[PDB]
């Protein structure tokens, strides 16, 4: 068959979309977020058991992810193998995957964010990002020295960071939309035909011009700017 790497990282994405719309969930998938972020990855043996240790979570969402049909190696041995996660994948190895649960448990964060949060992300660059995450403890995630090995900082790459804006973006630019009484200004986002015309559309709403880098109109921020800009 194949190693469950991606699947998880799949898994994972797909469990954070959920995520924003069940507080329950959420609060489950912090759990599971915290468990790895706070796993040293180089400890292979360590990693492949916190992963295993939330087979009932990951049962909930994808009952394949901690499937093995035994008849070979055992379970237990299959647990502890390269074949049900492998510490050499040449994409999704166990490094990868802290580091995409770190970004993960960020943007989980950033989910229930006032706005000055997010418009500081923006506005941030990579490095100030990163001492800025490791100045909102526990809030972001825990990205102290304790856990991290470390310090992250680390685990926050410069493309995670870009992530993390990405969805203040979207964050921000809801709240925006969902705040304006400019209906004429919601509508000149709205139909905006590139990027430049829906930066200073954009940075008139409140956008700051320090996050115009990820700037992107996506489905859900149409979708509310089309809704807003028809409610009467």
């Amino acid at each position: 068959p194949s190693a469950k790497n991606k699947e998880f990282f799949d898994a994972l994405e797909e469990i954070a979309e959920s995520a924003k719309n069940d507080e329950t969930l959420r609060n489950e998938l912090a759990k599971v977020l915290d468990d790895i972020l706070k796993t040293d990855p180089s400890d292979p043996e360590a990693f492949r058991k916190i992963v295993a240790e939330h087979q009932e979570f990951w049962d909930e969402h994808d009952p394949s992810l901690m499937e093995f049909n035994e008849g070979g190696k055992s379970r237990k041995q299959y647990l502890k193998s390269d074949d049900f996660l492998n510490s050499t994948d040449p994409t999704y190895n166990f490094q990868k995957l802290h580091q995409f649960a770190a970004e993960q448990r960020v943007k989980l964060g950033l989910e229930k964010s006032d706005t000055d949060t997010l418009v500081a992300i923006l506005k941030n660059n990579p490095e100030e990002c990163r001492a800025y995450i490791e100045s909102k403890k526990p809030g972001l995630g825990n990205f102290s020295e304790g856990n991290v090995h470390g310090g992250s900082g680390g685990v926050l790459s410069d493309e995670a960071i870009k992530r993390i804006k990405e969805q203040a973006r979207d964050l921000l630019l809801l709240k925006l939309i969902n705040s304006s009484g400019n209906t004429q200004l919601l509508k000149d986002l709205r139909d905006a035909m590139s990027k430049p015309e829906a930066e200073r559309a954009a940075n008139a709403l409140g956008f700051p011009t320090e996050g115009n880098g990820v700037l992107f109109l996506s489905r859900e921020v149409v979708d509310a700017l089309e809704e807003r800009v028809e409610k009467l």
